[PDB]
């Protein structure tokens, strides 16, 4: 349900419009031609009308289908490849990917099958496109379209881009509702934090935290931002709509209280996945708790609650003791200098909390005190049952390690030390970040599931720094406005908004 007139808001500006960008515009291969999705279409799209390129999409794509491809259909899909591609007389030839690679790519086809095969095939063919094909690209017509998509995208956003419909939660600084942009009728979910309660508390910092670090990580598996922006009254933050409920709920009113292994097995998964993605930025979440953990109407999870995430310096370390009794990592109960480790500590807490239907270290039928739930914390071994197989006993007492230097993941590998224990033997992770893993539970369509000091202006201006450039390209995509709007002249001839020429 787009507006009316949306094809006279996203109308594209004349080319002459967009000098300032092109010159300030940083030309970077992997962030013009991958890492932008508009960017990413656009060189593509050049690259269909050169005879020569269009081999080395396809051939990409290809290689994307077979690193998910699955493990008994692996030289199969190989095979295939190597007979369309790598044949020195096919029709669709690499010729960038000398006979010396062709040959090596042959030889593990004739031995076993990876799903990094075309690994050196693919990154030999990206050593070629940046290189003369994306100079080209740059002086096309393309990424000056390209430039006009940048122009919109750095428009403002203003309190009159959005609608507002229903109030969706309230917070300690605010509320949440949930938001649609009127020029392409996508949902959305506002974060209110209303500017005199900010103020009051001393709390900026914190709003300006967490807005950086939601705007930075790009994760399937953490809330996206997608508009900070200002308004008379608050501070908005426009992020991923979650409407498929919360894990506490669905662990404690869907579940037996609990789920079965493998199904806690996929959230588990997922909830990794976006705990690493965060660490790539040495971002520590510290907020682990199911009712954080948040589903959307496909059935896949995010991480949501970003309130206490903070960005440690490399090298560094922090303190903190902050967050919900119960999931508070001993290193954080005892208030010292940590790092990533709580995180690890939370993902064991969520692990055990799915299988068994209760916390490790507080029954669902108990009444203790914050005291008593420290010191089994800090004291008291954690106990497990039938419900979990050897591997899932494993890795959950591995990541509720009280000494953070012997927790799992909490090593130089990370992430990646947590994803090789036995306990995701059968979870293809590379299928699993490609949304290819059909979620176990499914939400229901129509389910219901539940002044003048003037520093204050200064960080108002560096909070609201406008739309997000992943998501908003992302956006236009989905919606079908770049699909739509993204028309050229008929046979590859100039459109008027694209020619210099009567402008
Ligand atoms: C299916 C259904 N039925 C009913 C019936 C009645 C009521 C609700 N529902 C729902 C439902 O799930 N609604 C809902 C939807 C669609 N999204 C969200 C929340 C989020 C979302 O999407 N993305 C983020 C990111 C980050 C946060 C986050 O930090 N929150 C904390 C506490 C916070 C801190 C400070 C504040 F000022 C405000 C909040 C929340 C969210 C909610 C709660």
């Amino acid at each position: 349900g787009k507006s009316k007139k949306w094809k006279e808001i996203l109308k594209f500006p004349h080319i002459s419009q967009c000098e300032d960008l092109r010159r300030t515009i940083d030309r970077d291969y992997c962030s013009l031609c991958d890492k932008q999705p508009i960017g990413r279409l656009l060189f593509r799209q050049f690259c269909e009308t050169r005879p020569g390129l269009e081999c080395y999409i396809q051939f990409l794509d290809s290689v994307a289908e077979y690193e998910v491809t699955p493990d008994e259909k692996l030289g199969e899909k190989g095979k295939e490849i190597m007979t369309k591609y790598l044949t020195p007389k096919s029709p669709v030839f690499i010729a960038q990917v000398g006979q010396d690679l062709v040959s090596q790519t042959e030889e593990k086809l004739l031995q076993k099958p990876c799903k990094e095969l075309f690994s050196a095939c693919a990154q030999s063919v990206h050593e070629y496109l940046r290189g003369e094909p994306f100079h080209e690209y740059l002086d096309s017509m393309f990424f000056d379209r390209f430039l006009q998509w940048k122009w919109l995208e750095r428009q403002p956003v203003t309190k009159n881009t959005f609608r507002q419909y229903r109030v969706l939660g309230k917070g300690g600084f605010g509320e949440v509702c949930a938001c649609q942009v009127r020029a392409t009728g996508k949902m959305y979910a506002c974060k209110r934090l209303e500017k005199k309660r900010i103020k009051k508390r001393k709390g900026e910092s914190m709003a300006l935290n967490e807005k950086q670090i939601l705007e930075k990580v790009n994760s399937q598996f953490v809330v996206n931002l997608a508009y900070a922006y200002e308004t008379k009254d608050a501070l908005c933050l426009v992020l991923t709509i979650m409407n498929g409920g919360d894990l506490k709920f669905h662990i404690y009113n869907m579940g037996n209280p609990g789920f079965e292994e493998e199904r806690a097995l996929f959230y588990a998964a997922e909830i990794l996945c976006g705990l690493e993605d965060l660490h790539r930025e040495n971002t520590v979440y510290r907020n682990l708790k199911p009712e954080n953990i948040l589903l959307d109407d496909y059935g896949h999870i995010r991480i949501s609650d970003l309130g206490l995430a903070v960005k440690i310096p490399e090298g560094d370390l922090i303190r903190g003791r902050v967050g919900t009794v119960g999931y508070m990592a001993p290193e954080v109960l005892n208030n010292q200098r940590y790092g990533l480790s709580p995180d690890y500590w939370g993902l064991g807490c969520l692990i055990y909390e799915m299988i068994e239907g209760q916390s490790p270290f507080r029954g669902r039928k108990e009444k203790v005190k914050r005291e008593e739930v420290d010191r089994r914390v800090l004291e008291t071994e954690e106990v497990y049952s039938h419900k979990f197989s050897e591997e899932a006993k494993s890795i959950c007492k591995m990541l509720l390690t009280k000494d953070a230097k012997q927790r799992l993941g909490c090593q130089e590998e990370g992430a990646a030390e947590v994803k090789r224990h036995p306990f995701f033997r059968n979870m293809n992770f590379k299928r699993l970040e490609a949304g290819m893993l059909d979620p176990p539970f499914v939400p229901d369509p129509r389910a219901v599931y539940c002044n003048l000091d003037h520093t204050d202006d200064d960080f108002y201006s560096k909070f609201s720094t406008g739309s997000v450039s992943i998501p908003w390209q992302n956006e236009m995509i989905e919606t079908e406005c770049f699909k739509e709007l993204n028309v050229f002249g008929p046979n590859g001839t100039l459109p008027p908004d694209l020619n210099r020429n009567h402008p």
